[PDB]
């Protein structure tokens, strides 16, 4: 299906809080930010995509691939606030490549239950 509204990070303040007071990891295609939520009975994902990737269709495409990867792995992951930044290198990735890159970041950040 699609990643639910519950599982998406919206408010501008919510993003800023993650960047400022939260833990960070990065690889070649992605930067992953994690912020612990006491009150999160559920996982939330927010996305930032560089203007460097210049096709709105492409930015949308990568964004969708990231959401799907999160949706698939959701049960496995701890309930927290995530922000994913997509680098220019992330631009041509397939879903399996995107999933693999994120999975590597998730493992590195110890975000896997249980």
């Amino acid at each position: 299906a699609h990643l639910k509204k519950r599982n998406r990070l919206k408010k501008n303040e919510d993003f800023q809080k993650v960047f400022k007071h939260g833990t960070s990891v990065a690889n070649r295609q992605f930067v992953l930010y994690t912020l612990d939520q006491a009150e999160n009975d559920e996982l939330r994902v927010g996305l930032s995509v560089s203007k460097k990737i210049g096709n709105a269709v492409m930015r949308n495409r990568i964004k969708r691939l990231i959401r799907q990867a999160f949706l698939e792995e959701k049960e496995r992951l701890k309930e927290k606030d995530y922000i994913i930044i997509a680098r220019k290198a992330a631009s041509q990735l397939t879903y399996e490549e995107t999933k693999k890159s994120l999975q590597h970041l998730w493992r590195k950040s110890s975000l896997y239950k249980k």
